[PDB]
């Protein structure tokens, strides 16, 4: 419908690959101004960091929007950023690998514009598949980080120390993985095409699942893509599945659904415009990039490709900045649609 008001592309390497997970958006160099940075891994191996600025010529010397590249040398699987340090609140880029965890501190402004050093990380006793973070128990100030094993282990890390490890009960592959901070329980959805919730206090005390009960469990009829878990005060679990989207509430009822006409590649529950209403970004596998209220379509856009992960935030000093990421290595910002008050075709 519209074509995108896009300010800002790059090309990732040469023929990388990324998936879903791969994408992160966030103030991860800790700067005053609140502005977020791109962080991409890549299949690769490569880390880049990025703060993009528009076209800009005639003014001499422009810094580069590359802040970072580094090769870690190890495929990349999932980036995060978040309270991953003890005894500050700082963020942190934490970068899972097939077999180890590595989190990092990102300067501020100093080839590289900034350094990334190592903090700790953490050696895998099983393979990866992807995590999730937040302030599991309820502690305040710290990111604790829970990783999904390829074979269905939830190994959760305390930060510098790893803590306890999970098997799933009802497990074939592995699915998904968010934290609820409002209900303290991790959701994943299985391969029987069940969205689970575990209670964090019921997985650390199941002492006897290191070689646990589920909370509640609700067939969805199909696979999910994605699960992401978002409140705008009262807490939603929003899941992608292949044929349509999901918004339940913490208990695990559903809020609504929506089928969709198109198969989605990617989404993401990224505001709330009016009170008991949210807004939610869905890139599909026709290069259309959609905006539901609700249930409701508001807003369409051709993308030049396929969407694997869709991020906003705050970039160029201005919010609502949408960002995609193709598996290919297709990075792009660009802005929302514009006011229809404001301008209409004769």
């Amino acid at each position: 419908l519209f074509k995108a008001r896009d300010w800002w592309s790059t090309i990732l390497g040469d023929k990388e690959e990324f998936d879903q997970g791969c994408l992160c958006l966030a103030n991860v160099d800790n700067s005053g101004n609140g502005q977020d940075k791109i962080i991409v891994g890549s299949f690769m191996g490569y880390l880049r960091i990025f703060s993009p600025h528009p076209a800009k010529t005639g003014d001499g010397a422009q810094a580069e929007d590359l802040l970072l590249e580094v090769d870690l040398r190890d495929p990349v699987l999932q980036v995060e950023v978040g309270k991953f340090v003890s005894g500050t609140e700082m963020l942190h880029l934490a970068v899972l690998h097939s077999r180890k965890l590595c989190v990092y501190s990102v300067s501020g402004t100093l080839g590289n514009q900034c350094q990334m050093k190592l903090m700790y990380e953490h050696n895998l006793q099983r393979t990866a598949c992807n995590m999730t973070y937040g302030s599991f128990g309820g502690v305040k100030g710290r990111d604790l980080i829970c990783i999904q094993s390829m074979d269905g282990m939830l190994m959760v890390f305390e930060q510098e120390s790893y803590a306890f490890g999970r098997f799933l009960p009802g497990f074939l592959l592995p699915g998904p993985l968010a934290y609820s901070s409002r209900t303290d329980s991790f959701l994943t959805v299985s391969s029987c095409q069940q969205v689970e919730s575990y209670k964090y206090q019921v997985l650390a005390f199941a002492t006897d699942a290191d070689k646990l009960v589920v909370d509640w469990t609700l067939n969805i009829g199909e696979q999910a893509l994605d699960i992401c878990i978002v409140s705008f005060s009262a807490s939603s679990v929003f899941v992608l599945g292949e044929r349509n989207f999901f918004c339940l509430k913490d208990n695990g009822q559903i809020r609504f659904m929506k089928k969709l006409d198109w198969s989605p590649s990617c989404f993401l529950p990224y505001c709330s415009v009016s009170e008991g209403t949210i807004n939610t970004l869905i890139g599909n596998h026709n290069n259309m990039l959609h905006i539901y209220q609700d249930v409701t379509l508001k807003w369409a856009t051709q993308l030049p490709h396929i969407p694997v992960a869709v991020r906003v935030g705050c970039l160029h000093d201005l919010k609502g900045v949408i960002v995609t990421l193709s598996d290919d290595g297709h990075l792009q910002c660009s802005y929302l649609g514009t006011d229809p008050s404001l301008f209409q075709a004769p």
